[PDB]
Order: structure tokens, then C-alpha cells, then sequence
């Protein structure tokens, strides 16, 4: 529900997944020959290939959120109650909402190239199937230039916004977002200064009394504003493995344990999965809510000229080291 | 600087350690015959075996966090600005600062017994040699409650604790108050008695956790982990109450760039501990390392005489997938 | 600024006017027969009659607030940074900011006739003169029904929303200060239950500590959430003084003090005066503040077929009963 | 509910008053041979002249606040489950809550008198008479030299603090009030510097967004805070009418309206009063929640010397002037 585009040296892209029902989802390498039908644009028998996380559907990589070998990454992210898809369109590039990620990933390499094609697109109400109505997504766009740009089609068509930030969660609408950020212009990490009552020593009584107002609920805007404050203080040129801990620690800062978000009686959602992509090197890491300790795949170690579908165990058990 | 006491059905005691100085920190078992040479009290050269976090120096285990075989828990938070320690006094049992978890884990089993035993009890201003930093102390055992233990500029503190949480300041009756400040939290939507009549566009889920406090502050912290703590799993089994545990202490993480100290210097989780009181296990991971490790206190000598000494801080311990090894 | 109708029995339109330099804002009626010589659209020399506040240049009044003789109120307000007008257009009914109030209020009666003739209008860019810069605002229309309306003019043109809340603050654009105000779901005046800590006995330490999180700051959004609140909770079927005093109550709870909103360089915006325009009698209460006690002015006490305009005088000075004078009359 | 010492030039103290229901308050000027007749100390027939808000009972001044003629101020504040009373007892000087206000200004003329003899009180829980038993009370104590302390009896005894930011609500005990304050300490009236998102451009879409997280509660925690800051930051170097006409704005900013503090069903705690009392000139300015326009009654124009107790109404109907 959450996903950033962290730029500490190398360029990693990826989201905690927050819901209450699992989709399938495993880890799904794309290699550059698997033949792409798309509902409504011509399909591709070649094209860039991808790993990320995805369910698998009659042998579709239905993708939650992926990267391609060019160093380009996209993820959705549950849009409820704010996206709106139109009807297939006689003079527009229809993609539809399940293939979307797909399409981008396996057509194009950076997000400038990504907005200057948006202009003719339409999110169409297409659904994949009978049995798997289409759900509401806008979607994170990043790549290793560290600029990111946010997809919405809500009711009023289709929106591509510059995002400052390069952090995304769920509803209200992306402007709407930023607006909300500067409500809290004045957290600082350390201290303030005292200009709220010039004149008295208030005893500065805890580290980091510029945090106290600081977000930390579960809900969409309150998780958009805490991480992007840890992105934008995370530490910077760390190598790999510093770099992929740092990003799994922001994430973690707004995961969603079981129990503080109830969707329904005694129904819960909370933090699923978290993938870490580098766009450099095309590794996919990876925990889930069982099973902290860190996984990786690495897209090069396959065939990428291949044409089947790779896939990897997403949801993993427990693997604690025990030491005597 | 976040310590918990979870009961789901076994009992796990543990804490966040956050600072900017870490202080040669490992994992330490003291046996149940090494000497402990107390400052101010008779030398213990047989008592209950504990397993926790400790700095040695001198041969000294120097506890942060741990745990008992009779199943009591002790953690030691800072308490900076808000503690105060006093000199040996003729007519008190002295305990120095420093000293506190390894004297009351070598004595005692219940929370109930150390609150009965603590009534005449003086925390001294007694140091190593490096100066006594200034602590006060989650205690917690079996039975599911914990107590608080405060020495200010008033005296020693005792205080039940009903949500089996601490932080550090500021005083622990205050914190308390603080937390019905958040009466209005809830997990899931309320009912909109804010406006009655008007149709609220409820477009986010858990918009009743809007309020919650996501700061690193010590207040902060507090309200969320007890909140985190309170709406947790209940009746699981041993893994999954161990990564629940782990997952309250890391909504309250503090994470490199966010608790600011000094000059580019920065608060951060170093470590979080997670101890089993029924079985004498001690779960642990540190920042660099999100990989839990267990030590269990039973599979070794208790009856020796020597500290068991075993690494905390590890390098990220990643699971390669397709290495393509093909065994 | 923050403006509301309230509607106990009668029904109560106003606001307080918070800025940091006046405009020489007076009471203003302006009767029936007085031309309105508007920008681009036709005179109209015989109109509704209008009382409210206004600074007046050239005999012409430059409305801030005011309802009419027919129980419309109309109230205009900052909209710095969000607002945009739009140049001259034959495809559609200019009508220029500076006008909007005076040409509402002169030609319809009810906050549908005014949804209904909004459907073809561009908010101009002109202004009164060249010396005289078009301020940036937004509008609150409501009536004697109880309902209200929200008039934007911004990038994507202009917007008539339905106010669910009866209120409007300044910036950002008004369906996100709907959005808004969902964050503030769990906020009650008394007590809530505790679903906080179940199984924990907290000490409600304090009366109302439902409010606790309910927002105090000076700014736009803060004042819209808070008097959302006090408006929605304010006392009913009030007779008029009684009404008229809950009114001022209301906007009293996001009063700007002088020295809690700092604009510039110890420059503060506070509140200057506020009013509250009976719809159904025609009657303008008003208070500043450098006068807490209300004055009123009745519009049907005048000659509304008359032609010039009605002018009173809207800043006092403090206006203090001194009880124990011993002038032993 | 709510009391400061305003200090532009001259001094002014005085309260809201917010409850749900009236104990019949008027104007009492106690003159100075009125004889004061004392639960457990010494019946006092001269002593220092007062005015203030007093219910009269038995030809007996039950104040809620007042000012002397010497320009010292005491306001009682309900302290209802922190506060404590205790009985009377030999080793101590016994004053009755329901005495306090009324001894200490007939007595005494600053608040360094006041601290020092302190020292040996026991404030008991004698009540006034079986039909009236004792509230829970705490006081603010101010004069003219700008500075105040707070009197709590609770569970630990008599405590007496000095007051750093010259206001006081309800519970918490005093040093938590203050401790709060801590937390408040990145607010400003005007634009925070951008250390949230250093090399983010944020819209600064409203004025004072530094007042973003200023609470505006009617519970006693955030009143405090908000009368903190509007006393902090209010008008300095005033004359006699602009200084009294901030002082009432300063209270208004945590008035209470009708219908937001709800104590019982359709019960709720609104502010019944304000008073303003000039400390040189003995000048009591009030005003209340029917009547918006300010009365004045001036000590010093009634003979002080008398003994009777000179009583004048309070609340008053909603003097409204009709301009045409
Ligand atoms: C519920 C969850 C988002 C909650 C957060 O905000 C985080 C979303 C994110 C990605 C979604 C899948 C995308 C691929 C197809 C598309 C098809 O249209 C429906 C099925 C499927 C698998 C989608 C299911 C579900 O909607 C997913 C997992
Ligand atoms: C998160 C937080 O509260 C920081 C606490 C941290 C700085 C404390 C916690 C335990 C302390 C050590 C206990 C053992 C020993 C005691 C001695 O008096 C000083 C030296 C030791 C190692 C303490 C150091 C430090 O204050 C520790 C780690
Ligand atoms: C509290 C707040 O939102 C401030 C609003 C205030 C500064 C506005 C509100 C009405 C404006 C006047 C309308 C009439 C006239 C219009 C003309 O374009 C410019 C001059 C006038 C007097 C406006 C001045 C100012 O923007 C006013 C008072
Ligand atoms: C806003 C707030 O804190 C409410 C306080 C309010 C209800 C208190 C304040 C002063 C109290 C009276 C003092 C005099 C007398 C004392 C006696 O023990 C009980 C009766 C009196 C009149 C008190 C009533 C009430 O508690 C008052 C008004
Ligand atoms: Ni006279």
C-alpha cells in the first residue's frame, strides 16, 4: 500500500503490499520472448524483460508491482473509491488496468519516455476475466534517473503528475496528497528552535520533539506522509546491501501489524509482502509477514531469452538461525 | 527504548535498544554460579541463571535486557533528564544503577515478589569506574503483568503497569495520563458523531488511526507500541507469537535520518531482543541483520561458572534463491 | 476568513473578516433603484435591495458579504493561490469578481435559481480599475432553506459545488476540504467509548477529551474543520437575540488573535469584524474587534425604493458599560 | 476553566468560567471591615478590600475569582480527580478551600508573600455548610510584578509552583501541564522553514500553517496550550481600553461554544463568564455568554472603609445597539 523510489548510489523501486486477502501472488520473471496479448494494442512476441511480483493466470503474470531490465519500474496500488476506467475508445492507446504494468514495462525504458506516450492512452474497464473483475489501481512510475511520476484515472480521465516526493499510497487523489504534505511543514528530525512561546524554557524533555506530530496511523495519508519523511532522510551512497536494509527499515516504519487496521470483524490488513527492486542490477528482494529474513532473486541469473514465465516462492516460513 | 511485555500464550519480554553509541552489546548467559560482586550487597555465588543483552567489562555482565530461568524479565531504558540517584544510605538495601537487573534476575521469580522486596530498596549513585547512566526499568513475568520502576528527584517509584509498555521520559504516572489523550483511536472507521447528518467521504481505511502518533519521540512511541501491543494476535503457537513480538517493536522503529541528535549523528533501532519466559529463549535481530536468531538458555552448562558469550550484531544474512546450484 | 449559515429557526448568514489591513469596509445598503453599471453585462436600474458589508469607490459598492431583500446571502472570500479568472468570452455570461456578489444579490432569490443561472457564467478577469487589482476569492451562497453552495473559479474553470457543511474557509479547493474534514471522524464533544485500549481502565482525565484532536490553529483548514464542528453542535430553535448570540459564538471559536497568525514581518491577520445577516428580516448584526458589543442595522427601517446608497459606519471603538458611575440620577 | 496574567503595561488577571451550570455569581466587592469569620484561623475584622465573581451565601462572599487592593489575584479552577484535601490538623495553618481565595487577598499583597507563607497551610475539607460541600479546587495566584504561581493540593500535600507561561485550566497536576507544552514546540504563528522535506518545493497553500498542530480542543490539556500561545504572543505596550480588549480576545480563542463539550446527554460545559481585572486600578471588566458587550465596576469609586458586602449583577441580557 505503500510503494518509494529509494536513490541512495543505485536506484531501488517497491511497496509494502497491505491487504486483508492474499491473490497468489509468487515472484514472476518475464523473459523478453514471452508473447505479451494485450485486450486492445498489438501484441508483442518480444519485448524488455521483468521480475517482480505477480499472480499467475492461465499462464499471465498478473503483476502487483515490477521492474524491466532497462532500469524502469511500476506499481499499483489500490485506488478504491477514486479510480474510474472508460470504455475502449476509437482514437486512444487502450491499456487495460491488469496489464498495465505489464505493457509499460514491456515497451518502454524511462519515465520521460513513459509521459511523453501517456498522452494518448486510456485506461479502459476491461477485466481480465469473468470470474476477476478489474480492481482500481493508480500506479508508481520510477526509474534510475530518480524521478518519479503517479498514474491516476479517476472521473475525470486520465492524470500523469510529476512527483516530488517518490512515494505513493491509496485514496484521495494525487494532488490532494501533496497539498496534505505541507500540513506538517514544520516536523523536523531533532529539535525546533522555540518560537512557539518566545521567552520560556520549555524542558525539551525527549530526542526528537520535532517528530511529535509525525503520522503514524495505518490509514492512506497518514502512511504517505511518515514515509515520505523517512525516505527523504534515509541515508544516501550506501553499497548493496546497506542500501537494501535502509529500504526495508522506511518501509518498515509504516508497515501495518496485524490488529491496528481492522477492515472488517476480526478482519485485518496488514503488511503482506515488501519487495526491494534494484533498477541497476534487476535483483529482486523480498520478506513477507511471516518470515522476516530477506530474499533475493536475480534476473540475470535466468535466460532472458527464454519464453516461459520464471516463478519463485513469494510467502515464505519463519527461517530463524538458531545459534547452540 | 521500546520494551513490551506480550502475552498471547507464552510470554515474551523484549525491547528496541535505539541510540546513536552502541556499547560492545552481545548476547550473555551468566550461569547460575558466577560470582556477583555487588557494590554495596553480599556477594551471590549461587543464584538463578539469566540469559539477556549485556556489554562484559571486567568480567562484568552489564545488562541492557533479560530474562531469568524462573521466568522474570528486567529491561533497562534511558531515563536522561528525568532520574536521580542517591549515595549508600545506613538504613536501605543499595543497589547501584548498573547493577539493578543482574541483582534482581539473580534473586527473585515473581513481579509480586519484587515489588514486596524493593520497599526498602535505595538505586544507588554508585558507577563501574565509565559514570552510572541514568535508566528506570520495565519488570514483567509469567503472569502477564509488569511494573515500572522509577528513582527520581522524589525517591524510589514503584507503579503497576496496566499496558506492560515503557519508553523513557517522562515520568511514568505521566505518561499514562497522556495516553487518554487517544480515547477517540480505533482500529477500523467510527461512527461519524463528529458531524452527525452529513455523509463523511470515508475514503481511506483505519481512518480511526488517523491520530496515532508516528513520531520518535518517547511519548510518541509509548501511545503507539501500546496500542500495537494491545490489538495483537492472541493464542499462537511459539513462530508466531515470536513474529508478531517482532512486528509490534518495529511500528515504533527508528529508522537512520528520522531521530535526529546531533550534527549528522543519529537515534537509531540497533537491536530488538525478544525473550520467552516459559522457555528461556532469546530471540533477537539488529539493523543490518533482519534475520531473527535464537539462543536457548537450556542447551547450555547452567551449573558453570563462566558468562556464555555470543554474537549480536550480524551482516544482513540474505536467502539467494536462484543460485542455480542444481544439487 | 470564515463564513456559515446557520439555521436554528430563522436563518443567519455571515462571517468574520480575518486580514492584517482593512478596506474602509462599511454598512452598506443599497436600495433598489441605484444602476448598477456592471462590466459586461446589462445595467440594471431596478434590482433587489442588498444589505451587507462593502467599501465604497465611486459610488459604487464593493461588497464583501450581504443578502438581499428576498432572504440570498452571498459572501466572498480569500482564494489566494487556487483561484483563476478567465478573460472576456462571447460563449458565456461574464460576470467580473468584484461584481459577483452585487450582481447575485441583485437578480435572484434562492441558491437554486443561482445553481440553475451559473450553468453558462466565466468569472472574469476584470477589474474595477486599472488601479485596483482583482483580488483572488471564492464565494459562499446560501438561503433561507438552510442550503449553501460553493462558487470556485480555478485552472480547470468554474465549479458549483453543494456545501454539505454550511460553511467555507479559505484554500485548498473545496472538495479537498471535504476529504479533510473524514480525518476528523472519531472527534466527538463528550467522551468516546474506549476502543482505544480494551481491557485497559483509562482515567478520562479531562471533560471532552473527544476533542482533543479537534484543530485550534489560525489556519484555512484548521478553521474550516473547527467551525464545521460548533456550527453542526450549535443549539437550535432559538428565538432571535438568542440565535443571533449563538451565531457570534460559533464564529468566535476560529477567531484570529492578533499575534497567532503571522503574515509577514510582524504583520498579523485577526479578525476584524464579523456579521450575521438575518436572511428573513433583512437585519445586519455586526461586532469588530475593537468593539465586542453587537450593533445592528434593520434594511426594512429605510427607503428601499430610494437610489443612493445607505452608509453606517462599521469599526467602533470599545463600547464599555461602566455600572457603578454614581451619577446617583 | 481557563485564568492568565495578561502584562502589556498594566497587569490584568482573570478568568473563563465554563460549566453547565450557575451557583447565582454576582460582583462582590468585599469592603475592608467586612469581618471574615474562618473555619480554624482567627476571625479577621479589618483587613485588605477586595472585588471579584462570588456566589454570596449567608451574607458570605464565596469567590470564584478576585483581585485585592493592593493589586495580588487568586482564581479557583476545578481540579476535580487530581486534587485532595485533607483535615484539619494542629502543625499547619488550616485554610478551607472554599476560603482560600478570600483569605490569601484579604491577607496578603504579592506572590512572593503568598509562596513564603505557604509553607505551613493545610488546605482542609472543612466545607462552607452541609447544603454546600467543598469542590475540588486549584489555584492561579498573580500580581503586579507580572508573575504568578500555582497552589494544588493533592494526593502528596500541598504544592505551590511558579508559573512560567501565567495561565492554568484543569488536570492534569501542573507539572504535566507544563511537560505538555514540550510537545507544542515546533509551532509558530507564521510559515515553519521546509526541514520536513529538505529539496522539496511544498505549496504553501494556507497562511499559518505553523499553527497547523495548535490544539483547539475544549478539553482542559489543549486549552491550556492555545491560551499559552495567544497570551505568549498577544499585543504588548497597551493602553487601559486596547489592553482590556485583548485580554478578552486572548479567553475568546478558548471560549467554549454551546454544544462542544458535552458532560451529560444534551448537558454541556459552555463559557458563562469572563472577568478582567485590572491589578493597579482595581477595576473589574466582565462581560458573559448572553451579553457580549463589556461592563466595568471600579473598586475605588465605593467606600472601601463600609463593612457591608456591595453586590451588582453579572450576567446580563444581550445589549444589542440599533443603529437606525
Ligand atoms: C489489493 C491490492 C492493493 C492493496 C494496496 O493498495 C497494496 C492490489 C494491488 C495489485 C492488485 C492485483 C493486480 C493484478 C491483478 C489485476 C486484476 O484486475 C485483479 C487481480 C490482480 C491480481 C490484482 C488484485 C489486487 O487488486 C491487488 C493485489
Ligand atoms: C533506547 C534507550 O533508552 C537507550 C538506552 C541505552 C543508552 C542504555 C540501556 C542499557 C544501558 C547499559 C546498561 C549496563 C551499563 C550500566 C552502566 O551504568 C553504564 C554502562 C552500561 C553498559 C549501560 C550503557 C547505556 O546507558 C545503555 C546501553
Ligand atoms: C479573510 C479573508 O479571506 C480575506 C478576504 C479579504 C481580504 C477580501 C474579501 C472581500 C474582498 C473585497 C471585495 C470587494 C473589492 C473587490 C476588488 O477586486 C478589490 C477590492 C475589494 C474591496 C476586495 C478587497 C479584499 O480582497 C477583500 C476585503
Ligand atoms: C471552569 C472550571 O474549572 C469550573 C469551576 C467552577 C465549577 C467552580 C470555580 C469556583 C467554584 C466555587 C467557589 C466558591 C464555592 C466553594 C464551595 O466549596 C462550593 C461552592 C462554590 C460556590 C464553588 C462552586 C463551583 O465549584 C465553582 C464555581
Ligand atoms: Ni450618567
Amino acid at each position: 500500500c505503500t510503494s518509494i523510489l529509494y536513490s541512495p548510489k543505485d536506484h531501488y523501486f517497491g511497496r509494502n503490499l497491505d491487504y486483508e486477502i492474499a491473490y497468489g501472488q509468487k515472484v514472476v520473471i518475464t523473459p523478453r520472448n514471452y508473447e505479451f496479448k494485450f485486450a486492445n494494442l498489438p501484441a508483442e512476441k518480444s519485448h524488455y524483460a521483468m521480475i517482480g511480483i505477480a499472480a499467475v493466470a492461465n499462464n499471465t503474470p498478473l503483476y502487483c508491482d515490477a521492474i524491466n531490465e532497462k532500469g524502469l519500474g511500476v506499481a499499483g496500488l489500490s485506488f478504491a473509491g477514486q479510480g474510474k476506467y472508460f470504455p475502449v475508445v476509437e482514437d486512444k492507446k487502450n491499456i487495460a488496468s491488469f496489464e498495465f504494468i505489464s505493457y509499460i514495462l514491456a515497451t518502454y525504458e524511462t519515465v520521460d519516455q513513459v509521459k511523453e506516450n501517456l498522452t494518448d492512452v486510456n485506461i479502459s474497464d476491461v477485466s481480465f476475466s469473468k470470474n476477476t473483475p478489474a480492481s482500481e489501481l493508480h500506479w508508481l512510475v520510477g526509474d534510475k534517473t530518480g524521478k518519479s511520476i503517479v498514474v491516476e484515472s479517476d472521473e475525470k480521465g486520465l492524470h500523469v503528475y510529476d512527483n516530488p516526493v517518490n512515494a505513493l499510497t491509496n485514496a484521495p487523489l494525487f494532488p490532494q496528497q501533496l497539498t496534505n504534505l505541507a500540513n506538517y511543514a514544520a516536523v523536523v528530525p531533532g529539535q525546533p528552535n522555540n518560537d512557539f512561546l518566545p521567552g520560556v524554557d520549555l524542558k525539551m524533555y525527549s530526542r526528537s520533539l520535532g517528530t511529535h506530530h509525525l503520522p503514524g496511523g495505518m490509514d492512506s495519508e497518514s502512511r504517505f506522509v511518515k514515509v515520505c519523511f523517512a525516505l527523504n532522510h534515509a541515508p544516501k551512497d550506501s553499497d548493496e546491501v546497506e542500501s537494501v536494509t535502509n529500504f526495508f527499515h522506511i518501509l518498515q516504519s509504516v508497515e501495518q501489524v496485524k490488529g491496528m487496521d481492522e477492515v472488517g470483524p476480526n478482519i485485518f490488513e496488514y503488511t503482506m509482502y515488501t519487495s526491494c527492486m534494484n533498477l541497476e542490477k534487476g535483483i529482486l528482494y523480498f520478506n513477507c509477514y511471516d518470515d522476516s529474513r530477506i530474499s533475493a532473486v536475480d534476473m540475470n541469473k535466468e535466460d532472458l531469452s527464454s519464453s516461459d514465465l520464471i516463478v519463485f516462492d513469494l510467502f515464505k516460513k519463519q527461517d530463524i538461525s538458531f545459534i547452540n
